[PDB]
C-alpha cells in the first residue's frame, strides 16, 4: 500500500467530482453551510491488473484497507468529512473507481454589502498533497458533477454547481499540492423581507412624520420618541440575524440613515415647542410646513442615492 | 462478499419496511425532524440455501459480516443514520430477513402557507445503488410499515405513515438508483396559538380602537403607539418560531395587514386632532363616528377574503 | 454465539435492574431527561457451568465478546444508550451477572395541566426481542432496582424510583417483543415561580386597578396600557419554558384570564373618560365605583373557579 | 488480565491523583463545569515484578492492552470521561504508574443563596468497584494532586483543588465501592455586578422617588410604571443567568423588595392624587413629605436586614 | 517501539511547525477559538537509518504504527484534537518527517480591556512530557510555520502566527515537560460597532437633552425616561455579547457613565418642575440654561478623560 508507479516521469492525476444530494444549514453569522453529497475519484493503478478469464469476473470490488486510495481533502471544512464508501471497483487495466457518501460543514465567506438582495458564491476545495515517491495532481470528470433536482438551500435560490477545471498547482512546506474549486452559485429570497422588516420600517417612519400635523409638543415627544425605540428593536433584530462587517451593508446604511431622520425630527418637534412658548408661531409654522415636504422629499432622494450606490 | 447471483437476467428485489418507535424534534425553522425507527430488508441469497430436512434447523442466524447486505441509504438525512442490527435470518430457500433499530434526523421541506392551521407530508427516501454484477431495486412489504401506537410529536397529531409502493427508478452517475418514498402525514395542533397569540393580537388591536371614542388626541397617540409597539413584539415573537419563506403564510398576512390598520388609526388620530385645532370639530366627529363602524367592518371582511384566498 | 438452549420448552427469563447515579437536564419543551445509571442483567446458561472443585473458582469472569449477551434496548431514547461493561460473573450453575454503566437521552411525555404545581412520571421503557431459537421475556429484580441518595434533579423533588414487575409482551415485525416499565414519580418544586412571575404579575394587574381612582384619562390610559404591556412580557417569558399544549394549563389559564380583566378595564376607562365629556360624570362615578368592588371580587372568585377545576 | 492476587487478605489499594490542566464552562443553569485534567493510578502488581541487575534496566513500559489496569470511573459525570494513556511505568518490585489525560463534563450541584457574592465547592468523585477475586480501595498520592498555575474559569477565582484523603467505603449492589472527593474551591468575581445590574437598578429606583417632588400624577404614573418596566427587564435578564431554586437568593430577595416598593409608590402617587382632586392638598402634602424620607430609610434598614439574614 | 536511545546522554529534540489553514468560531464570551492546521514533526531516530545505494530509495514511508513517534498534545484545548496523520518519511540518516492535519478548539483569555478598540495575542501551547527512557524537548523549524492567504477570521484582522522558539522547561509530577507558545495575533474590526452602537448610543442621549430646551415637565419626564430605556436596550445587547471581567472594558465605562448623565437629567428636570411650582421659575431658567452647556462639556471632558485612561 504505496502510490501506482508511473510509466514515464509523469504525476498522478485523480479525477474527481462531487454530486449534492443536500444543502442546509446556510448561517449567515458562521459563515458556513452543510453539505450531504457523493465524492467519486478515479485513478489507475496498473498493480490491480487482472485477466477477466483467470479471476471469473469483469470488475472486482475491493474494501478501502485493501487498496491504496489518494488521501483527498477539503480545505475549507471545521471538521473533516464524515464519508462513507460506497463503492470501490477496479477493471482489469487497473482503473480504479471510487465512490463515497460525505457530509462536511464547510467555511465560505459571504459578501453581505447588498443584503437581503444579495447573490454568493459557496466553495468546496479539493486538495491532495503529493508523495515523495510521486506527484499527486487533481483533474474534474464533468460527467460526474451535479446536484439532484430536489437539492434545496431554505431561504436560497440554487443557481449553479460547477468547478473550475484547471486545479491551482502550488508548493506547501516542500511538497506540491492540487486544488480544485467546487462552486456553489445561490442568490437569496429576499420576498419576506418586504412584509417583515421593510414595510413595518416605513410604517413607523412615516407615523413618526405625523407630528408634522400637530402643535401638541407631547402628543409629538410620544410620537417621536415610541417609533425610534421600535426602530432600534428591528435594528437589534435585523443585526442578530448578520455578522459584524468592516463594511456598510445595504440594510445597514438605510437602517443607520433612518436614526438622522429620528434625529431631526427630534430637533424640528423641540424648535417647533420653542417658538410656540416664546410666542412666534408663525416661524414654527413655517418650519412644520417645510418639514411636510422635506421630509418625505430627502427620504425618497436619499434612498435613490443609496440604492444607486449599493447597485 | 459479492451481491448474489441472477438465475436469469433480473434485479435483486429489496424489500423494505420502516417501523417507528420515536418520533420527536420537528424544528419547524430547519424543517427537520428525529426519528428513531426499524428498518425491514429482505432479498433472496441462493448461495444461502439450506435443506430444512437435513440440516435439523429451520432458520439461520448470521452476523452482518458473514454475508452479503445491500447497502441502503437515506436520501433526505443530515448524516448517515446511527444503526444496530437486531437480527439477520435465513430461511431455507436462501431468504435473508434483516432487521436493524435506526436513529436520524431528517431534511422535509414544510409548506407554511396555512400555519398555524397547516397539514405537512413528512418524507423518509429509502435508496439502493446497483452493483456492476447487477442492477438493485427496492420494494415494500407492507407488513412491515407502521409505527408504535405510543408515537408522539408534541404539538402535532400523526395521521397516517405510508409508502409509495412504486420506487423511483434512475441513472445516477451511470448506475441504476432506485428509490422509496415514506410518507409521515402530520396536521398542526393549532388550539394553544388561539389564547397565546390570536386573542391577545386581537385584544390590543379592539384596545387601538377605543381611540374612536376619545377627543384626547394625547390620549390618542398613547394608545394607537403603545397597541402598535405590542404588535411589533408579537410579530417578532412569530417569525422567530418560522422560516423566512418565498411566500406569504397565513399568520404573516394577518400580521402585516394589521399594521395598516394601525396606520390608517394614527391617520384617522391625527385628522382628528387637525380639524378641532382647524375649529372644525363636527367635521372632526362625522369621520371618528364612521371610524367606529369601518374599521371593526373593514377588519371582518378583509379577514373572511383572507380566509378564502388561504383555504 | 447462539441464545442457551431450553432445557424443556421454557421461555429465558432474564432478571433485569437500573440503579440511578445521575438524574439530569428536564427539558419540558423537548419533555426528555437524561438519565446516567447502572443496567444490571441476569440469567441461566448452562453451557457455562463448571464444578468449584476442579476448577478451584467460586466464580468465572468473562469478556461480552467471549459469551451469549441479550440484545436489551430501551424503546424511549433519542439515540442507543452509551454503555460501559463493568462487570460479568459466572456461578458454577451458569447464573451469569451482568452489569454496566450507562447514559441515555429519554423521550417521556409530560402533562402540564396543573404547572407548576404538577407531579410527573416518567419512563424508561426496557425491551427484548425473541429469537427463532426461543422466546426472551424480562423479569425485575427488585433487590437490584435503585437510586443513590445524591440523585438530584435541579427544579423537581424525587418520589420514587419502581419497576412495573409484570412486563408486556406483544408480537412486534413477527417476533415477540418483551417489554418492561421503570418510572420515575418527580414533583416539581414550585418555590420560586411565587417570588419571580405569580406575584410580579399580581401587583402589575393590581397596579392597573388604581384607574378606578382617578378621573384622568391620559393617566389612565398610561396606567391600563403599561402595565399591560408588562403582562404580555411576563405571558412570552412564561410559553417560551413550556411547550405548546393540545389543552389549557394552570398558568396558561390565569395567563389568558388576565388578558380579560385588561380589556374590561381598558372598555371602563373608556366609558368613564366618554361620559365625563358628556357632562354626565354622576353615572360615570357610579360605574368607577362599583369597579373597585367588582374588579378585585370577579378575579377572586374567577381564581377559585379556575383552582377548583384544576387541581 | 485478571486482578493481582493478594498475599494475605488485604484490599487492593490504588493511589489516585488529578491535576488540572483546564476549566472551563462553569455553567450556572445546568450546575456543569468541564475539567481537563491529568489522571494519575499507582498499585502494586506483583506478576509484573523483576531483577534491575540482570535486567538493566530500571523501568518497564506497558501498553494498556497488555496489563490489568483498574476500572477508575467517575460518579458525577454527564458521560463517560474521554481519556488517552500517556504512560505506564513499571518499577522492579511490580509498582504501576499509570498516567492519562482527560476532558469530562462534570455535574456539581450550586449554592446560589448569597449571588452573586457567592462561593463554591465543586466536587469530582472518583470510584472504584470491588472484583469477585479482591476488594479494590482508593487512596489519593498528594504529590499527585494539583493544578496548572494558568488554570482560570472566567468570571471566578480559583482557590484550592484538594482531595478527601480517606475514601467513603460503601456497599452498592452486593460488592464494595471505595469513593474519593475532589473539591475544586472557587469564589465567584462579583466586580462586573456593581455596574452592570447592581447600580442601574439602584439609579431606576431613585428616579421613581422623583415623583415624592412632583405634584403632577400624570407625570408621576409615567415616571413610577417606567422605571417598574425597566425592574422587569432587569428582573428577567437576571433569572435568565441562574437556575430555579427552591430557596431566596441574595439577588432574589432585593429584585422582589424593590417591586414592593414600586407597588406601595404606585399607591402613594394615587392617594397623593385622589386627595388633590378632594380639595385636600395639605393632607396630600404631608404624606408626599413623609414619603421623601419613608422611601429611603425603609429602603436602607430593609437592605441591612437582608445582608444580614444572607450573610 | 520505545524512544530513540542517546548516543551520551542528550535530550531527544523534537522539531515542531504549525501550518494555519482554517481559523474560525472566536467566541469572545466563552474565550475560545477553533483552528485547523498541519502540524509538523522532526526528530532523529538513528535505528531508522538506512543506506540509499543498498535499498534503492532516498526516503523510506511507514505508517504511524510502525515506528515511534512523540506523543505530543496542545495543554489550553477543550478536548483532544481531532487528527489525522498525512506522512510520515524518513530520510538515510535517520531524520522522520511527520505531518498531521488537525482541528482544535483553543482556549486563551481574552483582554476586553479596550474593546472595541482591542487587540489580542492568541496562543497555541505545544507540550512532550518525557519517558524513562529519555528526556523529550521541543524546538521550532521556522520553515514550516506559516499560514494560507486565505486564512480570515470574521470580524478580525490576522496581524501574524510566529513561536517564541525558546520553550519553557519545566518538571510536572517528576517528570520533563518541554512546552512551546505559538501566537496568532489579531485585532478586532471596530468599524461597525460606529453606525449600529456608537453612534445609535450617542443619539438616544442627545435627544434626552432637548429637555434643557423644553419647560413642559410631563413632556421632560417622557423624553428622559424613553431614552434611557434605550440606553438600557444597548447596555443589555452589548453585555450579552461580552463575559463578565473582573476589571472595567471602555465601553463598559461609557455605557456606566451615560447612566449619571441620565440620572442627573432627571435631577435637572424634577428641580426645574419643582421652582416653577413653587413660583421661582427665574432661577429653574438659570439652572436650564446651565445644563444646556454643562451637559455636553462635561460629557465631551469625561470621553477625553476616559479615553486617555484606556488608550
Ligand atoms: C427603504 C428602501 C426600500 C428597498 C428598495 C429595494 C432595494 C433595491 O433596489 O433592490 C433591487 C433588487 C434587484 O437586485 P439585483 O438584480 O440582484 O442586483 C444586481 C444588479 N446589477 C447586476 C445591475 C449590478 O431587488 C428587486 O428586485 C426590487 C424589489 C424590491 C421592492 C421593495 C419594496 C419596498
Ligand atoms: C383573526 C383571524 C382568527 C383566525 C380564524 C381561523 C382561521 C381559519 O379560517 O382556519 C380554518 C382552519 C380549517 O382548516 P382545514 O379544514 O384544515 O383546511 C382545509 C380546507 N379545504 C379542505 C376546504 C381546502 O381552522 C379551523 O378548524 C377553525 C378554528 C379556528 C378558530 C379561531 C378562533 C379565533
Ligand atoms: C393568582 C393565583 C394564585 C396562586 C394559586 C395557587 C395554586 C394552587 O392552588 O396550587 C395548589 C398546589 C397543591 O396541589 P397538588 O398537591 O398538586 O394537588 C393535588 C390535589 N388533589 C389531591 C385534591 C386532586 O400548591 C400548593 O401546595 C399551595 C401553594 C400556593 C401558593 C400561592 C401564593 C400566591
Ligand atoms: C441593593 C443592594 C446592594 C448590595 C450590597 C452588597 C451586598 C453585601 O452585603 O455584600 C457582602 C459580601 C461579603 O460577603 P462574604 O465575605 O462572601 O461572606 C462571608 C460572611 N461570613 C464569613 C461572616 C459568614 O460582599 C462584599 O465583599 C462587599 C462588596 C459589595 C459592594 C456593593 C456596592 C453596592
Ligand atoms: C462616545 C465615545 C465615542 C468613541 C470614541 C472613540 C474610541 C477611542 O478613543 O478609540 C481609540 C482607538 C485607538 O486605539 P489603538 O491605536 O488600537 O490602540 C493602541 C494605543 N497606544 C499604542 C497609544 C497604546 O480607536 C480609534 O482608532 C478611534 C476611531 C473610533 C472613532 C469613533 C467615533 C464615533
Ligand atoms: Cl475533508
Ligand atoms: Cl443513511
Ligand atoms: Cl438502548
Ligand atoms: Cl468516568
Ligand atoms: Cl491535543
Ligand atoms: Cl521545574
Ligand atoms: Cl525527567
Ligand atoms: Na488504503
Ligand atoms: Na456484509
Ligand atoms: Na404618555
Ligand atoms: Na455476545
Ligand atoms: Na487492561
Ligand atoms: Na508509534
Amino acid at each position: 500500500v504505496s502510490p501506482p508507479p508511473p510509466i514515464a516521469d509523469e504525476p498522478l492525476t485523480v479525477n474527481t467530482g462531487i454530486y449534492l444530494i443536500e444543502c442546509y444549514s446556510l448561517d449567515d453569522k458562521a459563515e458556513t453551510f452543510k453539505v450531504n453529497a457523493f465524492l467519486s475519484l478515479s485513478w489507475k493503478d496498473r498493480r490491480l491488473a487482472f485477466d477477466p478469464v483467470r479471476s471469473g469476473v469483469r470488475v472486482k470490488t475491493y474494501e478501502p484497507e485493501a487498496i491504496w486510495i489518494p488521501e483527498i481533502r477539503f480545505v475549507n471544512v471545521e471538521n473533516a468529512r464524515d464519508a462513507d464508501v460506497v463503492d470501490i471497483s477496479v477493471s482489469p487495466d487497473g482503473t480504479v473507481q471510487y465512490l463515497e457518501r460525505f457530509s462536511a460543514r464547510v467555511l465560505s465567506p459571504l459578501d453581505f454589502r447588498r443584503y437581503p438582495f444579495d447573490s454568493q458564491t459557496l466553495h468546496i476545495y479539493l486538495i491532495v498533497r503529493s508523495v515523495d515517491t510521486r506527484n499527486i495532481v487533481l483533474a474534474v470528470d464533468l460527467e460526474k458533477v451535479g446536484k439532484n433536482d430536489d437539492v434545496f438551500l431554505t431561504g436560497w435560490d440554487i443557481e449553479s454547481f460547477t468547478a473550475v477545471v484547471k486545479p491551482a498547482n502550488f508548493a506547501l512546506e516542500d511538497r506540491l499540492e492540487s486544488k480544485l474549486d467546487y462552486q456553489l452559485r445561490i442568490s437569496r429570497q429576499y420576498f419576506s423581507y418586504i412584509p417583515n422588516i421593510i414595510l413595518p420600517m416605513l410604517f413607523i417612519l412615516f407615523i413618526s412624520w405625523t407630528a408634522f400635523w400637530s402643535t401638541s409638543y407631547e402628543a409629538n415627544v410620544t410620537l417621536v420618541v415610541s417609533t425610534l425605540i421600535a426602530h432600534i428593536a428591528a435594528n437589534i433584530l435585523v443585526e442578530t440575524n448578520l455578522p459584524k462587517t468592516p463594511y456598510m451593508t445595504y440594510t445597514g446604511a438605510i437602517i443607520f440613515m433612518i436614526y438622522l431622520f429620528y434625529f431631526v425630527a427630534v430637533i424640528e418637534v423641540t424648535v417647533q415647542h420653542y417658538l410656540k412658548v416664546e410666542s412666534q408661531p408663525a416661524r414654527a409654522a413655517s418650519i412644520t410646513r417645510a418639514s411636510r415636504i422635506a421630509f418625505p422629499v430627502v427620504f425618497l432622494l436619499a434612498n435613490i442615492i443609496l440604492a444607486f450606490l449599493f447597485f
